[PDB]
């Protein structure tokens, strides 16, 4: 599959089942996710975002389908806007910035 | 080329022949660069950063040159952290995320 950049490379993943709308996104290191609830398997962490650092549960080996491929992975959880999938999952998933 | 994503994805672009490193970033829809002296023939615009605003200069028509591709582009100067490509010129350079 190939996202053209034209429109917001936006996509469904299944986060254990639970489908998300997630937001492919090379300019960010790791994901983070709102809505699902989770796992109970879960260090706290903290991220920034707009503002400033708030609370979220990270949680390890995750199952996330994408287009068709399935990927265990980590992921961390709490209140963003937007669900960002970072270059941590874009990896796993094989994904590459093309010419 | 294909780049994987296992480092940020950081590139010496030109900017009007002047050398800036820049992140390739799908999740930005626009760009913004530091540090660059661009010149008057520019708009007065203002975006939302993690814990604020920064009032930032818009340019048209500028000469990007970024991995032998030399494209023409709109970018806005500012106090950025990060020296951004956003999608407008992702797309421009003919980039897409492939899985």
């Amino acid at each position: 599959p190939q996202f053209s950049l034209w429109k917001r490379p936006v996509v469904t993943a299944y986060i254990e089942g639970q489908p998300v709308e997630v937001l492919l996104d090379t300019g960010a290191d790791d994901s983070i996710v709102a809505g699902i609830e989770l796992g109970n398997n879960y260090s706290p962490k903290i991220v920034g975002g707009i503002g400033g650092f708030i609370n979220t549960k990270e949680y390890k080996n995750v199952e996330i389908e994408v287009l068709n491929k399935k990927v265990r992975a980590t992921i961390m959880t709490g209140d963003t806007p937007i669900n960002i999938f970072g270059r941590n999952i874009l990896t796993a998933l094989g994904m590459s910035l093309n010419l």
